[PDB]
């Protein structure tokens, strides 16, 4: 990973954010004991691979929130720490590969249309979508889930039309045996996030956008533990005499 | 490690802190790019085991600050990554244990008296003493050294005095070859610290202060990388026909 820093800007981020750290210690009077407790639990963090777990959580927020300024098309939010690229291409209608056991679940069927800002229909936009399966897992970072599970990359038609049926998503536990959990259980908080799906949708000459989508009357809606559920992302389901939800949403792409 | 801190406590930290953290994302408007960058900076510290390093320059300050508050007696400043316990004890005039080629230095005499707030020398008061050799390097953090070198604790006499031999310390660069040092280096930086003693003082009845001594005049004094040096805690060193450097400072600690 590169960015374009100047050592300048560099500066300027480390001086505000660490003023801010050693504000928050001298505004709670943080205690030397509990100094050797967050340097422990630091070094923890590293040591238990939860990196990417606990900034995507904490933090990435806070940075689709700047990325979101300059954006007039769907809103985005966090991509996670569970995106992988090259799932393999579908039909513009499809469904998503799953497992016998994942067949057991009430099914989704997410249609709808990838347009510009004017609302004109894309030619050549994709939409790749991830998301857990109702045990709370994602393919590839589950040893026992074929590694495209509820994994694909969605061609859409000539007019940026897509129908792509899956299981309906539950709400999902942030893993909690490590220090992320620990952290989490300490201040009598709540490691969980409303069940979501994860999409990047894009189209050529377009931005691509990062989002996810959530259901109206979720548990959780109101309390991600990653703060990351917007409003304009909440999907109303309705649900038809085959059992399974239907539900439309457009993405709108910002030029690029 | 181990804190009192309740859940409630915690939260409340942990808010403004991330709060504060993710006001500098938006601040500075912090992008995608730069995320990445951050997270696999954070992995490399902990994979660099320089923890303990990147938290005492960076952070420890404030937690001193904190402590300060409470205090009356003599200044305290961080601790940093290199005390040990249980260096070997030497009587209330000695010299601390050298190489043949720490004989080599100017040598310091420093000579002073433990105390209470009221000037009344304290029996039974230790002094332990680490600090850095003419290389730069702290025992027990460089191979070829021997384990106390420049290390001891000493056993102040009936009225709390003290007399102690030792080399001049010569200003000391951060190690710069790890994730820190690229943090430094990437806004140019400067990874040092002015020359100093390191000191834990002691006696019964009364709360021990961890503190540093500096230099008058000396190179970094005025851009202390760590932030940890103090106007108070500045020696004038005088040379004497010997050709030692002479310096008398006294402890004054607080009750238990
Ligand atoms: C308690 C500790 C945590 C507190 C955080 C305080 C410090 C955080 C700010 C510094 C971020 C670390 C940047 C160091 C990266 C060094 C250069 C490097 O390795 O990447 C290089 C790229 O070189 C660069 O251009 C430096 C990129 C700097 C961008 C870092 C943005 C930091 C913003 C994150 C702050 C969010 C929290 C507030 C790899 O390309 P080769
Ligand atoms: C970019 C990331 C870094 C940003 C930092 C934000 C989060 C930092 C605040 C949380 C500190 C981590 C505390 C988790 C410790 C869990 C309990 C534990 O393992 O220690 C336990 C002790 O259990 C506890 O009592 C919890 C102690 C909480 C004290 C942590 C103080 C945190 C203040 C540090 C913030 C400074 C930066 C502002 C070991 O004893 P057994
Ligand atoms: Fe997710
Ligand atoms: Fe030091």
């Amino acid at each position: 990973a590169t960015a374009d820093t100047s050592p300048e800007r560099l500066a300027a981020i480390a001086k505000d954010a660490l003023g801010a750290l050693n504000d928050v210690i001298l505004k709670h009077g943080v205690t030397y004991p509990e100094y050797r407790v967050f340097k422990q639990w630091l070094i923890d963090v590293g040591e238990g691979g939860e990196w990417p777990l606990f900034l995507d959580v904490f933090i990435e927020h806070s940075v689709e929130e700047v990325l979101a300024r300059s954006r007039k098309g769907t809103m985005g939010s966090i991509e996670g720490p569970y995106y992988i690229e090259n799932s393999p291409e579908l039909p513009s209608k499809c469904t998503d590969p799953m497992r016998e056991e994942d067949e057991k679940i009430t099914p989704l069927v997410f249609s709808g249309q990838v347009t510009d800002l004017d609302g004109n229909g894309l030619a050549g936009a994709k939409v790749e979508l991830w998301h857990a399966d109702n045990d709370g897992y994602y393919s590839q970072f589950a040893p026992h889930l074929p590694e495209w599970n509820l994994r694909g990359t969605i061609i859409a038609d000539e007019e940026g039309r897509y129908e792509i049926t899956t299981i309906q998503p539950a709400p999902y536990q942030i893993p909690t045996d490590g220090p992320t959990g620990q952290f989490i259980e300490a201040q009598n908080g709540h490691p969980w996030r409303p069940a979501h799906l994860h999409l990047i949708v894009s189209a050529p000459g377009k931005e691509s956008v990062t989002t996810q989508l959530y259901f109206k009357g979720g548990e959780w809606i109101d309390s991600d533990v990653a703060s990351a559920t917007k409003p304009e992302l909440i999907l109303d389901p309705k649900t038809g005499d085959d059992g399974k939800n239907y539900v439309t949403y457009n993405f709108v792409l910002d030029p690029a």
